[PDB]
This record gives structure tokens, sequence and C-alpha cells, in this order.
């Protein structure tokens, strides 16, 4: 058992940190990316210099260029591509996977048609074992072997046990959660809230203001969760509160960093280019905002961020309207 | 509605900041301190240099060193002393209470004997109208007039109305909350968690580990709240989550800096001497630990902090036992 290789699709910081966690335990890992130049860098250097420098790949970790090749002999797939590319990657996997394929993901966000990612998986690939991994997990700290805890929700007990067996260790811990819907929804909203708190911090509004915004953030996250059938227990757990407090308060949080630039008057284009990766917060804002309108759900922080990005709303004015009811 | 002066007992940073919020709106405020040389300093200088320097008093804010004098002609009182001094202050107020006295407090933590603050107030002074104000509110940021939001819970609708009317405003916002007990209990645990998360940071265990500990912290805070009849809505609100995130992540938190020192290897005695002014987290830990044990309440973080303080438990081992959970 646990001899079959595992494929991880997406070589951003988190996909790579997860590949490392597994590869270090001697498990064979195949790391694929649709960015060909990046794969060339990884194959040539044996490290992921553009997203996670200073952490060489162990021997059991190899970068792949060809999706088919990375999945040959693999039954368990862990997807960590950006939310905007999830549907496209699933579509590409459709004729490559087989009957016993099991699908997990660490991607956070919604897909076209305002759908939770598991629905995209189900529609395209049929009813298969599925799992979502999510919690407070800065990729650099995981890479550095600092203590970390995440939640894992699945529709299949054996798959959940198997994933936990692969990942769960002394310093990287994975706890079962039976609420996939709630884990997905909390994960799709937390980056949006971190942009908002980043904006507040950029405006130098203070620690008190940030704490208030975080509290209001969890309230709207909670509303979204309840409307779709998630559990309030998820809200106060690692996938909700945990990931939210980390992402809204840490200097290593890129979504917060982006918000902070906006708060300091940097335009969104220049702000993203300066950061250099994928600010999921931008994509998540649009995804969640559309879902909230489709279902007429009140989500004030999310709505203000969306106005800031698409209607030239002044950051100062935006935050002021939020704190002052 | 503000013909009469309001008295604020406790001239620490927070008490003084609250006094400024009110006095700046033109309300008459009397600020009392039990440190007598302290009132002389404030009367002479027109500022609280010991605890909130750089924020001069408006004309309507006056310091008093006599408790009786501060309460003469005043029926609304707002207590903001440390939890370890609450009992003493309530005791001294006994001969000064009148028929319409109303008592609010900004103090956080259990009083002597592991007593809830409203119980000390009700048992010792009678069942007077009571209220608690609690939320993420660094005193320095409030003095600077930066946006702040806090909860206010009361056992009397008229008192709630009157307090919110006095305090609520543009940058300092006060939201009605129906759960005094939940608000109190949340506030009595947050500094214990600040010490715990401070220790993890002192050990440089990282931001992921801190978030995991904050998450676990809220779980035991919820258990305590639940056992005394408080509400989950309070737990995820300003008095629970809000104040917890602020206190577990800020440089300004003295309880967190104390924890940082412990995590770095400093002994508790030297760590507190270096800080200088008394902190409440150790006292809070001891009172809550006693309460948890009296009622068989499981609170793992609080118990580990207690072990670190009183059983010589090594900090690294302590945090690794907390994180390496089943």
């Amino acid at each position: 058992p646990f001899k079959h290789p595992i494929a991880i699709l997406g070589a951003g910081s988190w996909g790579t940190a997860l590949a490392l966690v597994l590869a270090r335990k001697g498990q064979k890992v195949r790391l694929w990316s649709y960015e060909s130049d990046h794969v060339d860098e990884m194959q040539a250097e044996g490290v992921n210099n553009r997203y996670l420098p200073n952490y060489p790949f162990p021997e059991t970790l190899k970068a792949y260029c060809d999706l088919k090749a990375s999945l040959e002999g693999v039954t368990d797939i862990l997807i960590v591509v950006p939310s905007f590319a999830f549907h496209e990657v699933i579509t590409r996997m459709k004729p490559l996977i087989d009957a016993k394929t099991r699908i997990a993901w660490g991607t956070k966000g919604l897909a076209k048609g305002s759908r939770l990612l598991h629905e995209v998986v189900a529609t395209e690939l049929g009813q298969v074992p599925m799992a979502v991994i999510s919690g407070p997990s800065l990729a650099t700290e995981v890479a550095a072997n600092l203590p970390t805890a995440v939640s894992l929700a699945s529709n299949n007990s054996q798959f959940s046990k198997d994933l936990i067996e692969r990942l769960h260790g002394q310093r990287f811990r994975v706890y079962k959660n039976d609420d996939m819907i709630g884990v997905e929804l909390c994960g799709s909203v937390k980056n949006i809230l971190a942009i908002a708190t980043g904006i507040s911090d950029g405006l130098k509004l203070g620690s008190n203001a940030r704490a208030a915004l975080i509290t209001r953030g969890l309230t709207e996250m909670g509303r979204l969760v309840s409307v779709f059938g998630g559990k309030q227990e998820t809200l106060t757990g690692l996938a909700g509160l945990g990931d939210l407090v980390l992402t809204c308060t840490d200097n290593q949080s890129r979504n917060r960093r982006f918000g902070l630039a906006l708060g300091e008057g940097v335009d969104k284009k220049e702000a993203q280019q300066a950061i250099g990766q994928a600010i999921e917060g931008l994509y998540n804002t649009d995804q969640v905002h559309a879902l909230a309108q489709k279902h007429a759900i009140e989500m004030p922080l999310t709505f203000q961020v969306h106005r800031i990005l698409h209607e030239d709303l002044d950051p100062q004015q935006a935050v002021q309207e939020l704190l002052e009811r």
C-alpha cells in the first residue's frame, strides 16, 4: 500500500509544499504544471525557484510536462491549480482518467455557473471519490516543516483515511471534517476578506478596525455557508476561522498584500504585476459576488471589494461605508 | 440626557481612553485612580502620562483621587480596573451605592474566587442595573480616534440605551448584545490564549501554528461559554473572535509579549519585571483554571498555560503537546 505514485496538478507554492510533504516521507510524487517554461525550470534545477525557492526536491519528487504521462499508473490525483483553470484542467483529465480514479483538491474558489468545485468534478468525471484539503497553510511554513493543521472533507471514508495516512505527520496534521460544502464555501470567501482587511491596513486604519472587519467577514462567510447547507461548525474551524485569521493578518499573505497596495493608492493592475503570482482574491471576489447576486445573499465586504475592483470605488470611501452603519 | 457626570473608576490606558471618548463629546466625566500620586500627576498636567501620554484631557474630564467624592452626585459608574483589583473596588463602593446607581464595567477576567464580574456586582451591591462593554479595542487606537467596534451587554434595557447613547459614535461604535455572561466569559479567557499564542511565536513555531492555536482557543472559550448559558453568536462576535484575534496577533498586547518572552526561554518572573506594569493574563489563567476544574470543564490551552506557570512545564514541550492532537 501507498506504493502507487500520486499526481499533484499545479506547481504554485501550495502544490509544491504538499508535494514536498509527501516526497520527504518517501512517497513517489509527480508534479505537473500547464506552464511549460516553469516545468523546464523545475526539471533543470530540481527546485521550484519561481514559487518556492530554497527547498530542493527530494529524489521521489519529479516535475512533469505531459498530463497523460503524469497520470499513467496513478489512481489518486490532488489538484492545486488556480480557481480560473480548475474546470479546464478537469476537462483535460476527463479522457485520461480511469474507473478507479480518486480526486482531491486544495484549490479554493468557485467555477463557472457559480458552482462549488465538487460539482464540476461530478459533472465532468461522474460520481467519484472526492476530497477537499483546506486550512491555515502558508506554503513557505509548510515547506520549512513548521507546525500546520488543515481540515479534509471527503465523500468517501476510505479515500479520507488514505489521504490522511499519506499526509498526517508530526508537523503537518490533517483533521477529518464531514462538511465539504462548508469547507469549499469558506475557502472561496476568505481571500476576498483578506483583500478588504489589507485595504484597511493600507489606509492605516489600525488593528482595532482590522479585528472588526475580520468579525464582520466571518458573519458574511457564515451567511453564505448556511444558504448552501454548510455547517456552522466548519465556520469556527480550521477551514473557516483558522484560514481567515491567518490570511487577513499575515505579512506573508499575498491577498492581504494586494489589498494593502490598493489601500495605498496602487491601481489593481500594477499591484498584481508587482506581486507576481495568482491573487486568488481577485478571482474569488468575482465568483462569490456573482453567486451572491444569483441567490440574493447579503455580503457587504465582498460587494465593496467588487466595487473597488470593477467600479473605481475609492478605497477610503469603501472601508468607511463598511465600518459606519 | 447627559446632565449628570459619569464616573470612571480605573485610570489605566483603557479607562482613560473611554473617558476621552465621552469627554470629547462634551459629557462631564470624572476619572478616579487608586494610585494617589497618579491623580496629582493628572491634575497638574492635564494628561495621563503614566498610561496614555500624548492625549490631553478636554475641559470636561477631571481626575479625582477620592472615591466618595468622585461618586457624590453621580449614579452611573463605569469600572475599568484590572480583574485582580475588581473585588477590592466593589468592596469599597458598598457605602457609596444609592437607590438608582447603575454599574457598567470594561474590566475583563474573573474576580477573586473565580467569580464572574456581574455576580460580584450583584451579590455585593445588590441587583442593580449592570452592563459590560467588550471588544477589540486597543486603548491607544481609541485615543487616536481610529475606527473601533465593541459589544455592550446589559441586564437592563434602559441602561443599555443610555450607555449606547453616550458612547456610540462615528469612529467608536457600540453594538447591543443580549449575552452578558457570554461576553464576560469570552473576555476572561482571551488573555490566557494570548499568552499561549505568544509562547508559540516566541518559539518561532510560525503563523500557521498560531492560527491553529487561535482556532483551538475559540473552541475552549465556547465550551466555557456554553456551560454557563452564554451564546455562540457572542463567540463569533466582537467580544469573542474579534478581541481574540486582536490580542493574539498584536505587538501592543502585554500578555502576548509576556508569552513571547516565555517562549524565548525567559523565566516568568524576569519577564514580568521587564514589562514593569502588572499584567492580567497570569491571574486570569489561575482564576479560569480553578473555575474549569470546579465544574469539570475541559480547557486544554488554559491548563497547559497553568502548567507552564506553576509546574515548570517546558514551553516547547507544552506547545507541541497542544499541536500534536488526536
